[PDB]
């Protein structure tokens, strides 16, 4: 526990399933801690997690049990108290349903004391997309789709402009996830 700590930018967290959960900040560290733990006696006492993998794991569960849920992403700034961003506008759940959801999520994350559900404003999510693209003089057309919006970047983009556009998009999805606003580049000329 403190034992695992000494083994190693990480937070080691006790789980209700008697597992030890090592929270890492990114991919490189996740693989490193896995390499390290596998070489010794904790090799099956610990599991290394990070925000990208845990979002993927919870999204698969929700795909079946809450298949129409309008959500963004779960954030792990404090890994003992993950915060699940849901859409305020597109939420269809009563207060009691959201409480049930929080409890199921907590059961799915044995290292978490609680899972707070925060209702986020779609106007903010789309407004950060709009602002980021404008910040790069990227013309775009916003095109609504079923339960989403696509910002379609448009123009005869060169090498660097495409990379800058895609780097912005990746940074956008790290915050909001890719389930509401999505992006595309239409190449012209």
């Amino acid at each position: 526990e403190l034992d695992s700590l000494l083994g190693q930018r990480f937070q080691v967290l006790p789980g209700r399933d008697k597992m030890l959960y090592v929270a890492a900040q990114n991919e490189r560290d996740t693989l490193w801690a896995r390499q390290v733990l596998a070489r010794g006696d904790y090799d099956k006492n610990a599991r290394v997690i990070n925000e990208n993998e845990e979002n993927k794991r919870i999204s698969i569960w929700l795909d079946t049990y809450y298949p129409q849920l309008a959500y963004y992403r779960i954030h792990f700034d404090e890994p003992r108290k993950p915060v699940f961003w849901l859409s305020r506008q597109r939420n269809t759940m009563s207060k009691k349903e959201l409480e049930v959801l929080s409890q199921k999520l907590r059961a799915l994350m044995p290292y978490a004391d609680s899972v707070n559900i925060t209702l986020m404003d779609d106007v903010t999510a789309a407004g950060q997309a709009e602002a980021g693209l404008k910040q790069q003089a990227l013309p775009y057309s916003r095109r609504n789709h079923k339960g989403g919006v696509t910002f379609v970047i448009q123009g005869a983009l060169d090498d660097v402009e495409i990379l800058r556009a895609r780097q912005f998009v990746d940074s956008y999805y790290r915050t909001w996830g890719g389930r509401y606003v999505q992006f595309a580049i239409e190449l012209k000329d």
